[PDB]
């Protein structure tokens, strides 16, 4: 199925600066980002299995995304590698996802 409540619950009740777990919360994304470009962006750390962009009214972006890496050690690379990178003219903000 192309669009599901799971994909919403993957960006809903999510906030940055969590305990160490394979899930990464990104913020300050440029407004032109798309899930296919987002997979290619975090794939240079190692490996994305589940990644997605939070939407506002329906399907319009927000500047927020979540990325599941293969393993918590790839998130530790991400937090020094993208947390610090100019994407679309924006210094991205990266951390472990605390999903409530």
């Amino acid at each position: 199925g192309s669009v599901n409540e799971e994909a919403r619950k993957f960006t809903e009740n999510v906030v940055g600066g969590g305990e160490r777990n394979r899930l990464i919360y990104c913020s300050n994304l440029p407004f032109s980002t798309a899930k296919s470009d987002l997979y290619d962006l975090f794939e240079t750390i190692g490996k994305v299995n589940n990644a997605e962009l939070r939407y506002d009214s329906k399907g319009a972006p927000t500047g927020i995304a979540v990325v599941e890496y293969d393993n918590v050690d790839d998130a530790d690379v991400c937090i020094e590698r993208l947390n610090n990178y100019n994407y679309g003219g924006c210094d991205l903000d990266i951390s472990y996802a605390k999903r409530l």
